[PDB]
C-alpha cells in the first residue's frame, strides 16, 4: 500500500566493492509491491529513454529510505545519470542471449598499456552485471607508478532483437583466478557514433567565458567542498548566486556542465509547471523539496527562469503565484541552514525585471554576468567547435577561422553553432545537387558553403549594444601627418604617461573633437586606430540610439558606460553627435535634454574617468548646444580638414592597386592635382565609376585606361562649396 | 508599511500601542557592530574601538542586515584574498583586516537602492581658491544654524533655509558646498539636477518623499543640489506634468505646511531667469549669492597650485604676471590651460620638471575664455532686479 511514485538517485556508500554494479538499494516493501523476485533485473525510469538498464536487484539494511536509491557510480556515468533526475521503477525485461566482442577504449590515454594491464579481464569481468557498451571504474592500484588511469568499453556490436533495448545488455563468462572471442584490447576509440550515448560535457567544450568559469568556480567550491574553511569563521555563507545575461550565450549548458562535473546531488525545476491553481500544493511541494535537499548535505539547488517565479513589485500585480512565493523562498533559505553546505543557482535574462529584493548582498551578493563573446571568445568557441569534429571530418587553417571570427561581429554561442550547423546543411544540399550522391566525407567542410551560412543565416541579434566594423591599417589612412602626429600623442597620453600625469598632476582631458568634411577621414581614422592601438572599441551611432520610446537612450547610453568602465580601459566613439546635442534650436523632445546632460554630468562631473578616453566626431559644430561646447571637456580640437596631395596620392594607389598604373598610362599625380580638394569619398566612387566604365567594353579588364578616367571625371561633380570651408575656418578662429 | 494596512485595524480600540523601529544612528550602528564582533570573538577578528568607530561613521545610512551583509562579503573577499596570494594558509594567521572591509563597502554599493542624493569626495581648504565675500557667507549660514539655536528661539529669527546660488558656470559654483562638505562634518548629500528624471512615471515623486524622510531620520544635515535649471523651468520652455509635478513637491516640502528646521536647503542655478516665479517666492532661497568669477588673487593662487608641481623658481615666471595677463579667465579655464601647457611641455622630451614660459604662451594664445559679456549683463540685471 506504500504506493512509490517516484524515485530519487543516491551514490552507493561506503565504496570498497561490495556489488558496485548491481547495488541496488530498494526497500522491501517497495520490492514486493512490484511482484518481481528481489533476485532479477530491475530498470529505473528516469523519466524516458525506456529500456534503461537491466541491473541485478538486491536489498538494503533497512536504514536506506524509499526515495532514494543507489545504482553505482559506474552506472551513473554511463546514463549520466545527475544526482537528483526523477526516476520510476519498471519490471525487468527478457534476459539477453550472450556477449560477442567487448572491447576496451582506454580513454584520456596514449594506449599501449601491457605493464600496467595485469590481467584486467578478471577484475574487468569479476563483478556482476558489467554492460559491454558502457563501465567507468576508478584506477584503483595497478604495480608501482600510481597515478590516474581510466578504462572505458565504448564500441560494441552485439545484435538485440528488441530495439526498445538501449544499451543491449550481456552476460558475462570469463575464465580466470584473483575469455569472450580474440580478445578485448583493441585500439583506442572513442565513444562509438552508431549508438551515440550521451556524454558528460566538461568545462573543455565551453570556451570564450574561462574568466568567469574561475568566478564560478570559486563560487562553487568556497561553500560546498570547503565548508569548514568558511565555518572557522561563523558569518554563514550565501545560499544565491544570480546568472544572468542576453539569451543564448549558455547558461543552461555552463549550469549543466557544473551540475554533471560535481557528484554532489543537484535539484532542478521545470517552472511554470509547479504553477497551479492550489495555493498550498505549491508552497508544500518547494517545502518538501528544500526539505529533501537539506536532509542531505551535499545539495546544489537550480532555479531556472526565475525572472517569471519572481516579478518585480512596480511591473505587475498579475496574481495567482505571486510574491507570497517569493516571500516563503526568502524565509526559507534565509531560515534552516546557518553553515551548511547549500547554494542556489538562478538563471533570468533581465536583471532589471528581476525582484530587487532578490538582488541584496544578503542572499545575492554573487552576481554573474555573461556578455555577448568578443573576438578573442568567439574565435575559441570556433576553435573548439572545429575540434569537436577533428581533422578527419574537417580541414580548415587557423587563418580561415580567425577571419570567421572577424567576420562574426554580433554573433552569440548559439548563433555560431547554428551557423556551423546550416553549413554542414549546405554541403550536405550542394553535394546532393551537384554530385549526385557520392560519398559525402572527402567533400568535408569548406569556405563557400560557410559564406552562404553567414548569408542566408540573418541572425536576430542586429540590434545590439554591441557593434564592431571592419578594420584597416595605416595604408589605408589618407590624412596630414600632423592630425596623424596629435592624435598618436593623444592615444600615446594615458597608456603610457599615466605615471606623469599622477605625478605632475595634469591627467588628461579625456576629450577630443573632430570636425570636418562629412566625406571622409574620421570612420577610416577611427578604424585604423581601433586596429592599431589594440584597444576595445565601441561603435555608437546617433540615431542608432533613437528610437520612438522615450528613456530608453538614456537607460542603454548608462549601461554602456557602466560596462566599458567595467570592462577594462576602452575608448569611446560617437559617430554623429549633431543628431543628438541641438536640442534648444531643434526644439528636441525632453529625452535628448536628458541624454545630453547625463553625457554632460558623467563625462567630467561627481566622478573622473580616467581610464577610458571620450572621442567625438562630427559637423557643424555651430549648431551643437553649448552646454556641450564648455571649456572644461572636450577641449582638444583637429581641424581634419580636406587630405593633402600625399593623401589623395595614396588613396588613388590602394584603388588603382587591382589596375595596372603602367598600361594605363596615368601618372598618379595630374588627377591627384585635378581633384584635389574635393573629397575622398567622391575619389572613391569615381574610382569605382572608371571600373565599372572599364568592365562595360568586354566583361573582365586587365587594365583601366585613361579615357575610363576623363569620362568618370566628367560625369561626376564635386559637391563641395567654399562656404562651408570658411565657416569651418571661423569656427576654428573662434575657439 | 503602516500605510498599507488596513486602516480598521489601525485603531486605538484595537491597535492603540505602535512599536517603530527605526533606522540605526551611528550610535546603534557602533552597538550592533560590537556586539557582532563580542559574538564571533576575537580569535577569528582583530579590530580595535576606534575602526568600529570610524566604520560606524561611514556607513551613515546602512542598517544591521546591511552591516552583517557587509561583514559577510568582507569574509569571502578576505578567503579568496588568502587563497590568491597565500597559497591556503591557516584562516587564523589572515583573520580580518580593515581594507577588506573598506573595498567591501565601497563595492556593496550604498543602502538606499538608486540614490540620488550621493556622497560626493571631500577636498581640503587650502585646495579651494575663490573670493572671501563667498567665504564669508558660507560661515555665515553655516555658524548660524549649528550653534544659533537658542538664539533663534529666543529672538523668533528662526532658520530661513533657503539659499541660492546663481553664478556663470564653471567658475566655483559647486566649489563651495564642496568646501562645505569637507568642512561642517555633518553628512552631507548632493543631488545632479537632470537626474531626477526617469523614463517611469511617479518615481521620481517616491524616490524625493523617502531620501526626505531618511534626511530627516539623519539628524539634522545640510542639503545641496547641482544643477536646478533642468527641473525649474517649465513655463519658459515646453515640459511636461512631471516636472511640475516634482517642482509642487519640492514647493510644499519646503515651505507647505511643513518646517525642516534641522536641515538647511541650498539650490545652485546656472540660468537665473529660468527658475518658477512659484520657487523663487519670499521665504524660500531668500539668499542669493553671486558666486562669479574669480578674482585676481584667487586666479594667482590657483596657477601657484598648478605650478606647485613644476618648479617655479628656475622657470622664470614671477606666478602674478601670467595672473594678471589670464584675467578674462575662470578657475576651470586657468586649471586646462596649465594642463594644456603641462601636455605642451611633456610631449617635448618626455619627462619634465617644469614648464616654459614659450609654452604657456603658446597655450593661452590657442585656447578662449569662451565668455561673454553679454552673459555678465544679464546676470547683473538679475540681480539688480531680485
Ligand atoms: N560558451 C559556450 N560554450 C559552448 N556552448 C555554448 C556556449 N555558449 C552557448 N553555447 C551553446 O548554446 C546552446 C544553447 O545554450 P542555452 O540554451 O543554455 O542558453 P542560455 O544563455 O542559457 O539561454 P537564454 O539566454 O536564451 O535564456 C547550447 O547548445 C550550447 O552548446
Ligand atoms: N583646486 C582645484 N583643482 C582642480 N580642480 C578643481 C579645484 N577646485 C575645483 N575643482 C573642480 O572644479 C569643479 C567645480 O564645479 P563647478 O564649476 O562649481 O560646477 P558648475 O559647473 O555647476 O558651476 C569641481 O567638480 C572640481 O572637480
Amino acid at each position: 500500500f506504500k504506493l512509490p511514485a517516484e524515485f530519487i538517485t543516491r551514490p552507493h556508500p561506503s565504496k570498497d566493492h561490495g556489488k558496485e554494479t548491481c547495488t541496488a538499494y530498494i526497500h522491501p516493501n517497495v520490492l514486493s509491491s512490484l511482484e518481481i523476485n528481489p533476485g532479477s533485473f530491475c530498470t529505473v525510469g528516469k523519466i524516458g529513454e525506456n529500456g534503461i538498464l537491466v541491473i541485478a536487484r538486491a536489498g538494503d539494511e533497512e536504514v536506506h529510505p524509499v526515495n532514494v536509491i543507489t545504482l553505482s557510480t559506474t552506472i551513473r556515468s554511463v546514463g549520466n545519470l545527475i544526482l537528483g533526475d526523477r526516476l520510476e521503477l519498471k519490471k525487468a525485461q527478457v534476459q539477453p542471449p550472450y556477449a560477442t566482442k567487448v572491447t576496451v577504449g582506454s580513454l584520456q590515454g596514449y594506449n599501449i598499456l601491457e605493464c600496467m594491464e595485469e590481467k584486467v579481464i578478471q577484475k574487468l569481468l569479476d563483478d556482476s552485471g558489467v554492460i559491454m557498451p558502457g563501465m567507468i571504474f576508478q584506477n584503483l592500484k595497478t604495480k608501482a607508478g600510481d597515478e590516474s588511469i581510466d578504462v572505458v568499453i565504448t564500441d560494441a556490436s552485439d545484435d538485440s532483437l528488441p530495439d526498445v533495448s538501449q544499451l543491449d545488455l550481456n552476460m558475462d563468462d570469463m575464465y580466470g583466478g584473483l575469455g569472450s572471442t580474440h580478445i578485448t584490447f583493441s585500439k583506442e576509440t572513442q565513444a562509438n557514433r552508431k549508438y551515440n550515448l550521451p556524454e558528460p560535457l566538461s568545462y573543455a567544450a565551453v570556451g570564450g567565458l574561462d574568466k568567469e568559469i574561475e568566478s564560478l568556480k570559486s563560487a562553487i567550491e568556497i561553500p560546498l567542498h570547503q565548508p569548514t574553511l568558511f565555518s572557522s569563521f561563523g558569518v554563514s555563507p550565501p545560499r544565491g548566486i544570480l546568472l544572468h545575461g542576453p539569451p543564448g550565450t549558455g547558461k543552461t549548458m555552463l549550469l549543466r556542465v557544473v551540475a554533471n562535473t560535481s557528484n554532489a546531488h543537484v535539484l532542478t525545476i521545470n517552472g511554470p509547471s509547479i504553477v497551479s491553481k492550489y495555493l498550498g500544493e505549491t508552497e508544500a511541494a518547494l517545502r518538501d523539496i528544500f526539505n529533501e535537499a537539506r536532509k542531505y548535505q551535499p545539495s546544489i539547488i537550480f532555479i531556472d527562469e526565475i525572472d517569471s517565479i519572481a516579478p518585480n513589485r512596480a511591473n505587475d500585480d498579475s496574481g495567482e503565484v505571486e510574491s507570497r512565493v517569493v516571500a516563503t523562498l526568502l524565509t526559507l533559505m534565509d531560515g534552516m541552514g546557518a553553515a551548511g553546505k547549500v547554494v542556489v543557482i538562478a538563471a533570468t535574462n533581465r536583471p532589471n525585471s528581476v525582484d530587487p529584493a532578490l538582488r541584496r548582498p544578503g542572499r545575492f551578493d554573487q552576481e554573474v554576468e555573461i556578455g555577448i563573446p568578443d573576438v578573442d571568445a568567439r574565435f575559441d568557441i570556433l576553435t573548439k567547435q572545429f575540434s569537436r569534429m577533428s581533422s578527419d571530418r574537417h580541414v580548415l587553417d587557423s587563418e580561415a577561422i580567425k577571419y570567421i571570427a572577424s567576420k562574426t561581429h554580433g554573433y552569440v554561442g548559439a548563433d555560431l553553432t547554428a551557423l556551423c550547423r546550416e553549413s554542414v546543411m549546405k554541403t550536405i544540399q550542394r553535394g546532393l545537387g551537384t554530385d549526385a550522391n557520392i560519398d559525402k566525407f572527402s567533400l568535408k567542410v569548406t569556405l563557400k558553403d560557410v559564406e552562404s551560412a553567414m548569408v542566408d543565416i540573418r541572425p536576430s541579434a542586429m540590434r545590439e549594444i554591441f557593434l564592431e566594423m571592419p578594420k584597416v591599417y595605416w595604408s589605408d589612412i589618407g590624412g596630414q601627418e600632423e592630425l596623424k602626429t596629435k592624435m598618436k600623442e593623444m592615444i600615446q597620453l594615458p597608456l603610457e604617461a599615466s605615471e606623469t600625469f599622477a605625478r605632475l598632476g595634469i591627467s588628461a582631458p579625456k576629450g577630443v573633437l573632430l570636425y570636418g568634411p562629412p566625406g571622409c577621414s574620421k570612420t577610416l581614422t577611427a578604424k585604423a586606430l581601433a586596429t592599431e592601438s589594440g584597444i576595445n572599441f565601441l561603435a555608437v551611432k546617433g540615431p542608432e540610439i533613437f528610437n520612438k520610446y522615450v528613456g530608453e537612450s538614456e537607460r542603454a547610453i548608462r549601461e554602456i558606460f557602466r560596462k566599458a568602465r567595467s570592462a577594462a580601459p576602452s575608448i569611446i566613439f560617437f559617430d554623429e553627435i549633431d543628431a543628438l546635442s541641438p536640442d534648444r534650436d531643434g526644439s528636441s523632445t525632453s529625452a535628448a535634454n536628458h541624454v545630453l546632460t547625463s553625457l554632460l554630468n558623467e563625462i567630467d562631473g561627481v566622478e573622473e574617468l580616467k581610464g577610458v578616453v571620450i572621442v567625438a566626431a562630427t559637423n557643424r559644430p555651430d549648431e551643437i548646444d553649448a552646454a556641450l561646447l564648455r571649456p572644461g571637456r572636450l577641449d582638444r580640437h583637429i581641424y581634419v580638414g580636406p587630405p593633402d596631395v600625399n593623401a589623395r596620392l595614396e588613396i588613388l594607389k590602394k584603388c588603382t592597386k587591382k589596375f595596372n598604373t603602367e598600361e594605363s598610362g596615368v601618372d598618379l599625380h595630374e588627377l591627384a592635382d585635378r581633384t584635389e580638394g574635393y573629397s575622398g569619398a567622391e575619389v572613391v566612387l569615381l574610382c569605382q565609376e572608371a571600373g565599372l566604365a572599364a568592365i562595360m567594353e568586354d566583361l573582365d579588364v586587365a587594365k583601366v585606361e585613361l579615357r575610363h578616367f576623363e569620362k568618370a571625371f566628367k560625369g561626376i561633380a564635386r559637391g563641395i562649396t567654399p562656404e562651408m570651408l570658411s565657416y569651418y575656418e571661423e569656427f576654428a578662429l573662434r575657439s
